C-alpha cells in the first residue's frame, strides 16, 4: 500500500519545482520536507505520494461545527496516513493525533521591515502606530489567543479587535504586507520562516529580538497509527546522523541571497 | 499507589537542599527538576518518592552483558516508575524505554578555562596539547563514538585512547578538571550544564562555540506504561502555559553569580 | 509466439524516439539494444514485442523477503521470455538466470564534474568533502557491499551509512546529482555510461582513473529456456561480424557532442 503523504506549500520546506507541469508525481516538488520524506520512507521502507492539503491550512478546529481543517483534518478523517510538514506540536492536537519527537527546532518570532523602531514583543504591546499580527488558523494564533502571559494577552486583545485584519491567510501575505508597509505593519511568525525570508532577495526584512516560545514540529500520523513508532524511530536515527542539520543548511543557508 | 521516581544528582536539575540533613524525603531536594516533577505529578494526579539513581549514571548498555545502567537500567528492569531528569532523547534509548515530548532543548558545547586558545571542535581537533573528554555512561560519550562525521570521529579516535582517561564519571569532575588544568583540559558537554556553571563562582570557565548537535530532555517511563500518555500531555501543557520557561529563568538565570 | 522481451529506459541502450510517446509498438524506441534486439530476433527467427521492465529496475534480490525485482524478477517469474539490457553477468544472476556471453565489456568507473580534484578510488576513500554513491539496486551497488578489497572496503563502510542517500534511483539521477553538486559529488556507474555522458552536452563530466573491475553485458533467459542456445550462438555470430563493433561506434562516437 502506497503511503499518502499530505503536506503544505511552504518555502522552503515544499515548493513547486520550477518545471512541474513537465514532470510527474513527487518529482513536481521540492523542499527540505521533500527531502525529509524521501528518506523517511527509504528508512521505514514504504511508497509514498505526497499531496498539497486542499484547504491549504495546517490545522484547527472551528468553535461553532468543531470540524478539524488542514493537514490535521486531512489525518483525523482518514484521507491521509502521514503529514510531513512544519506542523507545531501542540496539545489540543496531540489529543487527536501522534507526532513523532521534534526534527526541527522553532519558536514564535517577530518579522520587521529594517529599520522598524521595534525591539521585542513588549516594544510592540507599548504602542498604536505599528500594526502587528499573525497566520489564521495556526499554532502561532492559537498561542497568542490562550496565553496568560500580560504582554502577550496584552497583544491578542488587540490583534483580535483590531481593524481591518491584522491576521493573514499565508505567510507570503504575511511578508508582502511587511514589505509593502513602509515599517507600518510587523508579522508575528515561526523563527525557522522568519529566518528563511531574511535571508532572501529583497533582503528588506529582518527578525528582532529572542522568540517568544519554544517547541517543535514533528511529522503527524493518525491516532493509534502503526506508521507512528517506525517514523519515530526514523526521525531520531536522522536526527542522530545529522540529516536534519545538514538540510536546514542546503535550503536555508547555503542558498542565501542576503 | 506512590510513584518510584529515579533521578539523578545534577545541578541545577536536582541538587540537595542546604538544610537536607535535618529534612525527609522529598523534601531533601531542590531543582528545576524537583519543581517539574511537583508539576507533573500535580497534573496527573499521583503522589511520588524521589530516589537517587544508585550507580549515579544515567544510562548506557554494556556491550558485553547487554545489562542496562544509570536510570535507563532502572526504568528496564522495574526498580523505578518514572525518570525525571537531564535524561537525553537518544535512538538506543527509544528501543528501550519511552520518552515524553522534550521538555528542554539543548546541544554538546565545550568549556574551557578563560582564556583556553580554542574556539570550536575543528580546533579541539587540531591539536594535541589541550586535552578533552566527556562524561562517561552518556549520550555524549556515545555521540562521538557513532559519529561519521569527520571532525567529531577523530575526536573520538583521540579520546577512545589518550591516557590517562580523559573520561569522568560525573559532572562535577569534569568541570573540576577543567579549573585546575590551567588550560590544558576542555570538556564536553551539554550546553545547559555548560551555560549554568558559566555562571557561577569562581567565574572562570567558559562556553565557546556552537553547540556540536541539537536534541532535547525527555520524561522517561518504561516502554508501554501506562503513565507515558498522561505524562507526555502534561509536558506539552506545561510547555504550552509556559511553566518551562519560568523554571529555566529561575534556576539559570535568576541565581547567576557572575 | 511472440517473445517478449524485458528492458530497460537507459541512454544510449533504449530511449524513447523525440515525439513517439503516443505511437505503437516497437518503433517508438532507438538504441543500441534495440539494434541488438533486431539482430538477435533476425538470426534466432522470432517475433518480439519490446517492454519497459515496471520497476525500472535492472535486478536484485530483496533480503526480507527474497524476492527478484525489475528485470531479473521479470525472468524470474515468468512476465517476460527474454531481456535485452545493460544487464551485468553476475555470480547470484547466473545461478537463477541463463546469460550468454557476454555483448559488451566494461568496468566500474568514476564520473566527476570537470575540476574536481579526484583521480582514482583511492583518492575518494581518502577524503570526506567530496561525497560519492552508486545506483540502487545494480551490480555496482553489489560490488562494493560485497568487496573484501581494503580501498572498496572503505568505500562501502562510508556509503552504507552517510546520509542523505548516496544512492539514486536511475542513471540519470546520478549524473543530474553530479552536474549540480559542485565537484561535491562523485558517482560510481558503469564505464560505456560515464563514456556515453562524457561526449554529450553540456559537456561538464569526465571519467578518471582506470576502471575498478572488468566484466560484461549478457543477454538473459529465463533458466533452462530453449531460447537460450540459439540466443547465445547469436551473441557469438554477431561479435565475429562486427556487428557489435558498429552498433558500438553508432550510438557512442558517432554521436558525439563534445
Ligand atoms: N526548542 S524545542 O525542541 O526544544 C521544544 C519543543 C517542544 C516542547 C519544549 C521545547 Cl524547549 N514542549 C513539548 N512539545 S514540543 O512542541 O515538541
Ligand atoms: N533543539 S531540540 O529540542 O529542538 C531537538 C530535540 C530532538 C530532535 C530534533 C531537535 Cl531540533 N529529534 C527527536 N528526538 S529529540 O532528542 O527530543
Ligand atoms: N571485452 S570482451 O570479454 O567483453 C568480449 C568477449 C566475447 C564477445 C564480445 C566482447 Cl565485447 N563475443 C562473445 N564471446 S567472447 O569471445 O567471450
Ligand atoms: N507551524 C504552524 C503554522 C505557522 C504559524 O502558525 O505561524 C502550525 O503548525 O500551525
Ligand atoms: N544528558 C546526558 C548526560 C550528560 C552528557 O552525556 O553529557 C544523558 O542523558 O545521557
Ligand atoms: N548494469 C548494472 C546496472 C548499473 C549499475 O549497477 O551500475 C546491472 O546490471 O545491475
Ligand atoms: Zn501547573
Ligand atoms: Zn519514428
Ligand atoms: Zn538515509
Amino acid at each position: 500500500k502506497t503511503v499518502v503523504v499530505t503536506t503544505i506549500l511552504e518555502s522552503p520546506y515544499v515548493m513547486m519545482k520550477k518545471n512541474h507541469e513537465m514532470l510527474e508525481g513527487n518529482e513536481r516538488y521540492e523542499g527540505y520536507c521533500v527531502d525529509l520524506a524521501a528518506e523517511i520512507a527509504k528508512h521505514c521502507g514504504f511508497k509514498y505520494k505526497l499531496t498539497i492539503v486542499g484547504d491549504g491550512k495546517y490545522g484547527a478546529r472551528d468553535a461553532d461545527t468543531k470540524i478539524w481543517n488542514g493537514m490535521v483534518g486531512e489525518l483525523v478523517y482518514g484521507k491521509a496516513d502521514i503529514a510531513i510538514a512544519p506542523l507545531t506540536i501542540t496539545l489540543v492536537r496531540e489529543e487527536v493525533i501522534d507526532f513523532s519527537k521534534p526534527f526541527m527546532s522553532l519558536g514564535i518570532s517577530i518579522m520587521i521591515k529594517k529599520g522598524t523602531p521595534i525591539e521585542s514583543a513588549e516594544d510592540l504591546s507599548k504602542q498604536t502606530e505599528i500594526a502587528y499580527g499573525t497566520l489564521d488558523s495556526g499554532s502561532t494564533k492559537e498561542f497568542f489567543r490562550r496565553s496568560k502571559i500580560a504582554v502577550f494577552d496584552k497583544m491578542w486583545t488587540y490583534m483580535r479587535s483590531a481593524e481591518p485584519s491584522v491576521f493573514v491567510r499565508t505567510t507570503a501575505e504575511g511578508v508582502a504586507r511587511v514589505r509593502k508597509s513602509k515599517g507600518k505593519y510587523a508579522y508575528l511568525l515561526e523563527s525557522t520562516m522568519n529566518e528563511y525570508i531574511e535571508q532572501r532577495k529583497p533582503c528588506d526584512t529582518m527578525k528582532v529580538g529572542g522568540n517568544l516560545d519554544s517547541k517543535g514540529y514533528g511529522i503527524a500520523t493518525p491516532k493509534g497509527s502503526s506508521l507512528g513508532n517506525a517514523v519515530n524511530l526514523a526521525v531520531l536515527k536522522l536526527s542522530e546522523q545529522g540529516l536534519l542539520d545538514k538540510l536546514k543548511n542546503k535550503w536555508w543557508y547555503d542558498k542565501g541571497e542576503c
